[PDB]
């Protein structure tokens, strides 16, 4: 499209070449909050529904967390063309996060960097957000339209487990699925938490805590792991989330990583990248996620997603669904209807009659 090329040759980089990143990505917020976007004109065909999670979805394209922390715009990103949205993460207390400057842009790698530190209006301000448009979300999650909400911890938490309980207890009746955050790498000590006697303390206080909430009112609970993790941490994972029936993955985070052959010139900055450069290493994730829970978990694939090859490749690793975030960045809104357009086209070509037919096809 016309709209493609603008966005991507004109629109985007005259912002990148106005605004420090946290500007535009606020500036951004505030315009799809208004829905001041351009047209959707892509319609979501039959092939590209999914059910899983214990929903329809429309279209497998969701929104990463990050780019809506505080459940100001979500209703925007559903014109965007997402098929989900997740929000957050959220911390119990509001807190400001990190100092400024926080986030870098690598053009030349198509990637950022960020150490936001969860910045987040906390769990009242998004209960209210979420409640002033609850039966609207109830309508949309029944055309297909579901929004995830990711749980994160408070800096000078004392008690992690508690601060991801409290979030359960608040923000779970408003969402569809939440998200343990345990893979930040703005967050001292968070990571630990996915070691396996840690996380079993952990995710088995929070589905207790899930499970005592009401029938109408009770999320799937899933949990997002990072790039880096070792071999004995991914088995750890997959062990636990048997164990303990955890609903499904999100695969991945921001790498701590830096990849040979980044050009941009803040790659040195400290934070977690996202992007082009951390792609196949979180289609890899995916896949050996996948092998290790025997394709009965759901995944959520996460990383580097900016065309429908991208979602395609970690479809086929074991994903049953895709989110993207840094691809907006460079790309803009047109990138969404972009992705789906070339999945759509891909899944004809490799004789797929949709994407279910395609989930976890490479190990087949
Ligand atoms: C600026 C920024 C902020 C983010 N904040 C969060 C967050 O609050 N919680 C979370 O679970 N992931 C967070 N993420 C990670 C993304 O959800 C996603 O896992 C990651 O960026 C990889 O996808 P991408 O390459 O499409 O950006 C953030 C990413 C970026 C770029
Ligand atoms: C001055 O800023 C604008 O014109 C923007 C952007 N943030 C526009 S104009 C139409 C549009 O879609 N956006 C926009 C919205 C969300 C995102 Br993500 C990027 C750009
Ligand atoms: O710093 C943050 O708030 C954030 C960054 C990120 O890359 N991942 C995340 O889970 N939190």
């Amino acid at each position: 499209t016309g709209d493609e090329r603008f966005y991507a040759e004109h629109l985007m980089p005259t912002l990148q070449g106005l605004l420090d990143p946290e500007s535009a990505h606020r500036l951004a917020v505030r315009f799809t909050s208004l829905g001041l976007l351009p047209r959707a004109r892509f319609q979501d065909s039959d092939m590209l529904e999914v059910r899983v999670l214990g929903h329809k979805f429309r279209n497998p394209v969701g929104i990463a967390a990050g780019f809506d922390k505080h459940g100001e715009a979500v209703d925007g990103l559903y014109k965007m063309g997402f098929g989900f949205v997740e929000i957050g993460s959220v911390t119990p207390k509001p807190q400001e996060g990190n100092p400024r400057p926080r986030v870098f842009r690598l053009p030349e790698d198509q990637a950022v960097i960020n150490r936001y530190g969860f910045n987040s209006h906390g769990l009242s301000v998004v209960e209210h957000r979420l409640r002033a448009r609850q039966q609207k979300q109830a309508k949309l999650t029944e055309d297909g339209l579901p929004l995830g909400v990711n749980l994160g911890k408070n800096k000078t938490s004392v008690d992690a487990a508690e601060d991801y309980a409290e979030g359960v207890r608040v923000l779970g009746p408003l969402a569809d699925y939440l998200v343990v955050n345990v893979s930040s790498p703005n967050t001292a000590g968070l990571r630990s938490l996915q070691g396996k006697a840690e996380l079993r303390r952990l995710l088995t206080k929070v589905l207790q805590e899930r499970d005592g909430l009401r029938r109408v009112h009770r999320p799937a609970v899933l949990v997002k792991i990072a790039p880096d993790l070792t071999s004995q941490d991914k088995e750890d994972i997959a062990s636990v989330v048997k164990e303990l029936g955890i609903d499904g993955l999100i695969v991945t985070n921001t790498t701590v990583s830096r990849p040979a052959g980044l050009q941009g010139a803040l790659r040195s900055e400290t934070g977690g990248l996202s992007g082009k450069p951390l792609r196949d290493l979180s289609t890899q994730t995916i896949r050996e996620m996948y092998a290790l829970t025997q394709g009965r978990v759901p995944i959520i694939g996460v990383g580097g997603v900016s065309s429908g090859q991208d979602a395609l490749e970690k479809i086929r690793a074991g994903a049953s669904l895709v989110q993207l975030y840094t691809a907006l960045t460079f790309w803009g809104p047109p990138v969404v209807g972009k992705v789906k357009r070339e999945l759509e086209a891909l899944l004809k070509e490799q004789g797929f009659g949709g994407v279910t037919d395609a989930i976890g096809a490479d190990h087949r």
